[PDB]
């Protein structure tokens, strides 16, 4: 995408050499911005090929409040399984947090539904916020959230978001952050009858691993080709009632996948 | 300053009729993000002259982990009047976060310090992050944070900042937001033997309010004048040791004062 391959080459252009903290160096700058219109096109890379199945189970997982890989277990999706306990328990990570963020007064916020809520009651309000970033629990969950605050905000009947996403891979994860994020903003507004609006990311620390620079090249030698379509196949009572099915993308031509090794 | 300008006639430009709660009108636009390096010089807007007095009690004010406007009134300021009950509380706003975030299981967090720890020993770690948003607490807040979260990040002994302002009146508060950060860097450097980077500015909800367009284009007649320089007079044991004194803006020649008045 556009926005992408401008990311990809600023931080090319002006990342510094910071190391993470498995001692693999990246090239990193910190704070940027970039917005995608929604009805545009579904955002999904297309520079490189990228698998939306592992995307879609996530976020119906976080949906459930589950903390557990069983469900993702179930429809072979294994991406949390490098950080899964002896149980495949993750911790109170961000599906804990959106629908039940525990109170010191004994109480389990539900911030996924609050919001729907707002969207429906009070489309102009400026706190219509979901955080995951719980300082309490930070401890316990198998990761800090990267994707670590959202915000909605309605104008003429489009729905926009924006993603506070405090640390970032742009070649592994970002991409498949961005097309997590625009997927939830198309069930949300399905759900509260208003259009899709735009889809804001904005990045703390935004790097690129030492060791992804051909692919890098590789990549930013592509041409992005036309965005495809979402298309969701139905609509639920509810948020919490998609189904893996109900979704389905159209017109998407990528150009080939590219793997890119991690280091341990 | 120029960012700010830009962003005025930006809002002017494409901003779109959104009411705020009060039912005063709004020009509001969605996602913004303006850097502002720390080197170059202190970003106190000139285009209208502005008073750091009552921006600086209320930093060393939110330092201190007090919600109740006693040491405010202390030094005749009455910013937080407006909000505060018969008693000069507040309720759990800022302070009481960055310093004693409560747990669900009796801990008071003070991400202050851990903050500090962090910039002292791990500058590479991409979770330096101070939250307010608790959203246990939103509820018994005067008001819900509007800069909600913040995060640092170090490069080249040089520490930077971004702050996420979920809501934002550009003409009266974004000034002040944009000085009190920066004053907060400055010192939070100056503890750790790091030189000011860059100070990022996010927001969600950006808004002119429609009383106050003729200040709008009266400002966005006037041309930024230099910069001034933040100079601390000194140098104490801690970040919670600061005075009011310590700190003195140099250079500072801004056009004259604009009034914007507020319905209620």
């Amino acid at each position: 995408m556009k926005q992408y391959l401008e990311l990809m080459q600023k931080v090319l252009d002006e990342g510094t050499q910071k190391n993470d903290r498995t001692g693999t160096g990246t090239l990193s700058i910190f704070g940027h911005q970039m917005r995608f219109n929604l009805q545009d096109g579904f955002p999904l890379v297309t520079t490189k090929r990228c698998h939306l199945r592992s995307i879609i189970h996530e976020l119906l997982w976080f949906l459930q409040g589950d903390t557990n890989i069983a469900y993702l277990h179930e429809n072979n999706v294994t991406i949390w399984d490098e950080w899964a306990d002896e149980n495949g328990d993750l911790g109170p990570v961000y599906g804990k947090q959106w629908r039940a963020w525990p109170t010191p007064d004994g109480r389990h916020i539900d911030q996924i539904t609050t919001v729907l809520n707002q969207l429906k009651n009070d489309p102009d309000s400026e706190r219509i916020i979901v955080s995951a970033w719980n300082v309490g629990e930070l401890d316990k969950m198998a990761l800090a959230p990267c994707h670590a605050f959202f915000q909605f905000y309605v104008a003429d009947g489009k729905l926009s978001c924006q993603l506070y996403q405090r640390s970032c891979d742009v070649f592994l994860g970002l991409p498949f952050n961005i097309a997590s994020y625009a997927l939830l903003v198309h069930m949300m507004a399905q759900q509260c009858d208003l259009e899709v609006g735009d889809f804001v990311w904005t990045g703390g620390d935004t790097h690129l691993y030492s060791n992804h620079m051909d692919q890098t090249h590789l990549q930013l030698s592509r041409e992005p080709r036309p965005l495809p379509k979402l298309i969701i196949k139905r609509k639920p009572e509810s948020i919490f009632d998609y189904r893996f099915e109900d979704f389905e993308i159209e017109g998407y031509d990528p150009h080939p996948g590219i793997k890119a090794p991690v280091a341990i």
